[PDB]
């Protein structure tokens, strides 16, 4: 039960769960949640809240969908903004992004602290300093921005960033598209495949 169950993937690693995969954790209000643990990357104990790999799941979804979460444990998913808030509520948390391009090259980015506020604060992003990574720093000008979806424009642009990129994100100005954008499905031989920060994305969190 909640009293003796784990709170996140770090707890699970401590209890001797050394393989990546889906496990039950208990949120701070004791709601059980099935989450994806990354037990291999950068010491392990990461809870994965976004994963894309093939563009099979539609990410151009409304506020309610992003709030609750959507997709498949067997594939691509967004864990849900209520859930991401719950995971980053207690204590301090670190963010990691892992990316794979179409030629098999692995890249990454790491951030000191990562919090998303509750729905009353439009799931505002509270992001710490870029700690480093080969993928580069793309979430630099995103700190303090509200979350935006197609039906809820909370950006600081005259346009609807979510519509214009076709995905939901903590948009400010929208000069480029993000990890939740269109997953291009063009000829296998061309550049017009994947997403921008390109074949694979994973966003994940761990106690700092
Ligand atoms: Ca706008």
């Amino acid at each position: 039960s909640c009293a003796t169950g784990p709170r996140n993937c770090k707890d699970l690693l401590d209890r001797g769960y050394f393989l990546s995969g889906w496990h039950t954790i208990y949120l701070p209000d004791c709601r059980p949640l099935t989450v994806l643990c990354d037990m291999d990357t950068d010491g392990g104990g990461w809870t994965v809240f976004q994963r894309r790999m093939d563009g099979s799941v539609d990410f151009y979804r409304d506020w309610a969908a992003y709030k609750q979460g959507f997709g498949s444990q067997l594939g691509e998913f967004w864990l849900g903004n209520d859930n991401i808030h719950a995971l980053t509520a207690q204590g301090s948390s670190e963010l990691r992004t892992d990316l794979v391009d179409f030629e098999g090259n692995h890249q990454f980015a790491k951030y000191k602290s990562f919090k998303v506020a509750d729905e009353a604060e439009k799931y505002k992003l509270v992001l710490g300093a870029f700690v480093g990574g080969s993928a580069g720093n793309s979430l630099t000008g995103h700190n303090n921005n509200f979350f935006s979806t197609k039906d809820q424009d909370n950006d600081v642009s005259s346009s609807n960033c979510a519509e214009k990129f076709q995905g939901a994100w903590w948009y400010a100005d929208c000069h480029a598209s993000n990890l939740n954008g269109l997953y291009l499905m063009g000829p296998h031989e061309s550049y017009a495949n994947g997403i921008n920060w390109y074949k694979v994305s994973e966003m994940k969190v761990r106690p700092a």
